[PDB]
């Protein structure tokens, strides 16, 4: 499986803070067997997309479920393609939380937007409470079974597992701890999907990420790379994208 | 009153149809006294507000109420600002109703904006249940209420009445939602911000009806839908003269 780490700059972005970044990443010395991507406000995809060379992907941070109609402040991913953009993150944290999106919604958009050949970081994971009640894997599956009904074909999919017990809380996950969830992550994939696509499929982890413990968790067999969040903003992003070699 | 007609393009748009509808409107003479906005999807307002001459405004169709942070999915008025833009739409119903946004996060989103420098077409409106139970007055008056908690100054506001319930509204039940919002103002902002504010419409309006909604004294101008994307645009743009 190739390491894959995207940067998810959240709602952070400007014109000359964008330049800046994109020169960070230009002049870098990245790994050349990791896959990155960045993913700016959708203000900047095209501005972003034409100024970063094809060695990086450009996702966007949300999209809809229908190519176009009256769902007034939506983006299809029709519309990513049309601005050069061939990504986009599905079911964030951030979004199912926050901005109330359903696991029927995230797999609908998931689904539509691989029909429209974008390809998906499917968002899963679980929150204090639901940790504490024993139901890690339970809500882990229901999410990804949402995203399973609508989906025939897997190969342009990363899943990134959020720890939202650790991310909201202050607590911290260890590397240990994230291994376990990959792990039963896969194992449904292999049960519910097929060992091929299991074995194939890259999960990368969502919790936090910087350069102090990008490199103990990149080891982990089952953990792929990184859906970075704030440290995709900062230097921090070049030593991230290298953790694994 | 100056007259508004604000094109919400909704999730229509592509380099092709966008430069289609950009030169729609550059070849089209519109009232010089009309105040003219198209709000195209966020992935094309900074080439969009290129193109289009200084005369339209352009819009952005949702903006969030801080200026960064971790809201994966969701852009600030300060970015706006960053590409040119200097209006958005807030409160649109979809957003409501199908998106869940609520009363208090369209209030905040909008005291928020207008705080930024950024101008606001504030959305309120019943659905048809309500407007059947007689509860019009009370959802939009529990709409407005949330719009200006907040806001201190209204020279950068203007309000859209969309009657989501319709069916069919005819001049008469705009005349009289846009009627009964004004005098709200005058009793909870001040009589002088009442007589200046725009009021628009933003029902299904069409080239067949909008010079008969436009005669309404309370109707200052439309919030245009589907029909934004079409030629009959410039015909609504040109209601009012």
């Amino acid at each position: 499986r190739k390491f894959f780490v995207g940067g998810n700059w959240k709602m952070n972005g400007s014109k000359k803070e964008n330049d800046k970044l994109i020169e960070m990443l230009t002049h870098a010395k990245i790994d050349p067997n990791t896959e990155v991507l960045v993913a700016p406000p959708a203000l900047y995809l095209p501005s972003v997309r034409e100024k970063l060379d094809k060695r990086f992907h450009v996702a966007a941070q949300n999209c809809y479920k229908v190519p176009s109609g009256a769902f007034t402040g939506e983006v299809s991913p029709a519309m990513l393609k049309d601005v050069g953009c061939d990504w986009v993150i599905l079911g964030h944290s951030e979004r199912r939380h926050i901005l109330l999106e359903t696991d029927q919604l995230v797999g609908e958009k998931t689904a539509h937007a691989i029909s429209a050949g974008v390809n998906v970081i499917a968002c899963i994971g679980e929150k204090l409470e639901e940790r504490e009640a024993g139901k890690t894997e339970e809500v882990c599956f229901r999410q990804m079974e949402a995203i399973r009904k609508n989906l025939s074909m897997w190969n342009h999919i990363v899943i990134a597992y959020e720890p939202v017990w650790a991310i909201g809380t202050g607590k911290t996950a260890t590397e240990q701890q994230a291994q376990e969830v990959h792990l039963a992550v896969r194992r449904w994939m292999e049960e519910k999907v097929s060992p091929a696509v299991a074995k194939s499929i890259r999960i990368i982890y969502g919790g936090s990420v910087t350069a102090a413990n990008c490199r103990t968790l990149a080891k982990q067999p089952d953990v792929d790379g990184f859906l970075v969040g704030g440290a995709s903003l900062k230097p921090d992003f070049i030593e991230i994208c290298n953790a694994n070699a």
